[PDB]
């Protein structure tokens, strides 16, 4: 299934991206990852069409609240890449 | 229930936002999250009217003590978004 | 009881603030919190008069050793705010 | 076996590097390491030819998503160096 | 007993300060603390005369290796301040 | 025994320093330490002659891959300093 990512500087902007993502399309929220430096990445899974719409809506909503750094979609992540992503853990 | 967020650079400014928030309106303090880089987000729950007043009072009080980065309100966060927020944990 | 906070960039300046605080007035040292980015906040509890004198003495002593970021006093923190502060833990 | 490394500022750019790496050549994804400051390093193992192609494809794909910091290949890491690398842990 | 502190940006400069401190005077190495942002503080205990000589020698040696941020001596730290310092833990 | 240290900004440059160190002279790799801010220090032990050659080779190799911050050698670290260094832990 497709992979969606919205990366922000600040947790507030992230939470906004998350909410806007799940509300906008039929994607499931995997959760958020923080790599320090105030960087937070929100991750969602679903069909490519859904994930694309969600990520667009997420980044849009996030820019209003804070600083958006990265936005990307992977229609079909390699299986090995799955194991470095959470299921919601 | 509504979601309120005040994000500051520095814990001191955050504590001020927190105190001012709960004192100003009938919101419950969920706690604070730190994503590194000195970024701290204070989270509260309550009715939209309460949360809005609290967050306004929080950011105002916080700017006097330190550096306010983000302030946002979500009147009704998606259920999936609930699980990435603490209850007070 | 009153709440006192001295926030510094660097642990050395913090330790100086701490020592100067407890020596200056009758406040109890709750400990120090670090939110990353080199930010360290020293926390004390006591009567408002004591905490005010301590924090003044703390920030003064700290500026000589390092970089002071924030200094604040809350004469009576809301009860909910208590649970996000340590007792000395 | 050869060692491949792609280091990015941001987790999103890293995930892109990872996916592009395993899809491009026959390398196994060891995982990613984060040393703070938003720095994330994706690690792969395989034959030198495979690892070289993967890392090229990884950095290329990553620059489109975010900020690439370092890209390196070690055809035969010393055995002692093995123990400071994960197996996928 | 007296308290000595040498704070550096980088672990290498810190290790140099530590070695130079214990070699220079009769102070016991409590260890080092890191508050993030690359800030590392080396802590020693002993008589004020010893600690003063050690810290001077520490900062001198450290500037040659890296970046020294803070250097301070507390001839007699308050007892409460003791509990926020390690014994070597 | 002698102590060798190579400090880099980024894990990739560090791994390169490590590999180049053990391959260049007869030093044992203690491991690497990260103090945040992307700072990583590679540590090796051996005879002073070996450690000196290793550290030279390490820093040289590391500058090609990334950013080298500090390079230092301690021919005979004080015993107390031993306990703040890993054995390979």
């Amino acid at each position: 299934e497709a992979l969606g990512m919205v990366e922000t500087k600040g947790l507030t902007a992230a939470i906004e991206a998350a909410d806007a993502m799940v509300k906008s399309a039929n994607v499931m929220l995997v959760g958020y990852e923080k790599i320090g430096s105030g960087l937070v990445t929100v991750i969602v899974r679903g069909d490519v069409g859904a994930v694309k719409a969600a990520t667009d809506a997420g980044a849009a909503a996030a820019r209003n609240v804070g600083e958006v750094k990265a936005v990307h979609v992977i229609p079909r992540p390699h299986t090995d890449v799955e194991k470095i992503l959470p299921k919601g853990i």
